[PDB]
């Protein structure tokens, strides 16, 4: 197998806790070969989701904030803002990291670029 | 240019403070394009340098454990030493993540492979 023999126990251990084999393997491609981090990427995934987060933008979001939840949720509501205004993802994500999440100050930015 | 403007805009600041062009882009390729990020990574991989740890490794503990200062020495810590007992980068920092920096555990892990 192409996998290492941590990503195949990993695989076996969280399939066994009921999630779908495509469902592991791309919760470890984004998270890493842990048990833990696999699982807590794909609850919290799924609870995202839940609450009518767009899956592409959920899983910008658990790329680009795996420190902080807070900032994390942050980042998740002003990407939906402005994605939702009409912005470009690529545009939207480079100006929310730069300024450490703050609306003014990214709006400022995305307008400067808008058309 | 091929860099974003806020890209450009790290390169300016952090350029400013003093660093080489080539640190800043090599920090910002590793950290991202924020200015705290950027900052962060260069002082840090600044530090481990004089405190001795190779280069190479100081850069794959600051990639693997960006949220946990204690946890990312603890694996820079232990990847050096399982580098000096000979084991194969690849499978140190297979071994490590697996068992959550466990010594006796990720050498169990190392040895029985070997
Ligand atoms: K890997
Ligand atoms: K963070
Ligand atoms: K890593
Ligand atoms: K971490
Ligand atoms: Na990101």
């Amino acid at each position: 197998s192409h996998m290492s023999p941590s990503e195949r126990q990993c695989v076996e251990t969280v399939v066994n806790m009921g999630y779908s084999y495509e469902c592991v393997l791309r919760a470890m491609k984004a998270a890493g070969a842990n048990i833990e981090q696999i699982l807590d990427y794909l609850f919290a995934h799924g609870q995202l989701c839940e609450k009518g987060f767009d899956p592409l933008l959920v899983e910008e979001a658990l790329e680009m904030h795996q420190c902080s939840e807070e900032k994390m949720m942050e980042f998740l509501q002003l990407m939906s803002k402005f994605k939702e205004m009409g912005f470009e993802l690529k545009d939207i994500k480079e100006v929310l990291l730069l300024h450490n999440n703050d609306q003014d100050n990214a709006l400022e930015d995305l307008m400067a670029r808008a058309g």
